[PDB]
C-alpha cells in the first residue's frame, strides 16, 4: 500500500551486496540520479531498481503508479 | 532542480492528510483547477499548493519557475 522509504531500498540493496554508487557507474548514471528516485518519481530510474531487486516497480512504489 | 510529478506532490499532500478535492474546496475553486497544475504551470494555483506544503513554488517547480525568462 505504501511506497518504500529510501532506508527500505538502500536496505534491500545492501542486503544483495548493492550499493548506489555501484549501480549507478554500471547503468552509466549521474551520482543523484539514482538518489533522487528515492524521495521523487523517476519511471527509468525505478525500473532499474526494481530490477535489481527481482521485483516490478509497481511493488516497491504502489503509490507513485496509482497517483499518475 | 527537477520539478515534483503529480505524484510527489499528492502523496507529499496525503502525508499532511490533504486532498486534492478537499484543498480545491477550501479555496473555492474548479475541481481541475488543481489536478491541471499537476502538469501545466498556472502561478496562482501553485502558490495555493506550496504553502499547503509549507514551501516556495520555486522548490516544486524549479524549472517552471526557471523556464519563466
Amino acid at each position: 500500500a505504501q511506497d518504500w522509504h529510501r532506508a527500505d531500498i538502500v536496505a534491500a540493496l545492501h542486503k544483495r551486496g548493492i550499493t548506489l554508487a555501484g549501480l549507478s557507474r554500471a547503468h552509466g548514471l549521474a551520482a543523484r540520479t539514482l538518489s533522487n528516485a528515492m524521495e521523487r518519481h523517476y519511471p527509468r530510474a525505478e525500473r532499474l531498481i526494481a530490477q535489481a531487486l527481482d521485483m516490478r516497480p509497481e511493488d516497491i512504489w504502489p503509490q507513485r503508479y496509482r497517483n499518475k
